[PDB]
């Protein structure tokens, strides 16, 4: 009784902006806001439980830790407590990171200068 409208596939941020454009975005944002970390937060490509986030490109104050950031993203997605949520950077879960996001940036940032995160309702695919 419902009909599926097929739809174009979901494009990632790296698909939408070229590498050189991303590199310049970060160079500018780091000069203008040296205390903010430039983060790209995207839903895992095969995710079927969690909704899509309203935006993609974030500036996160450098002292914010991962437990704080998880709380912010769950709030932005308007999740209830019954809903699981995992935030992954480069193939590993950010739940138990102690450090501020400043240190995650230093360890994990892309070549382009963004820190990429993916969320999902499971930790491993």
């Amino acid at each position: 009784e419902f009909v599926e409208i097929g739809g174009p596939s979901e494009k990632t941020f790296k698909q939408r902006r070229t590498f050189e454009q991303r590199v310049e975005d970060v160079r500018l944002i780091r000069e203008q806001h040296p205390t903010k970390i430039p983060v790209i937060i995207e839903r895992y490509k095969g995710e079927k439980q969690l909704p899509v986030l309203d935006k993609t490109k974030f500036l996160v104050p450098d002292h914010v830790n991962m437990s704080e950031l998880i709380k912010i993203i769950r709030r932005r997605l308007q999740l209830n407590a019954n809903q699981a949520f995992f935030l992954l950077v480069n193939g590993h879960s950010m739940v138990s990171v102690s450090t501020p996001i400043s240190e995650v940036y230093e360890s994990e940032k892309d070549e382009d200068g963004f820190l990429y995160m993916v969320y999902a309702s499971q930790e491993t695919f």
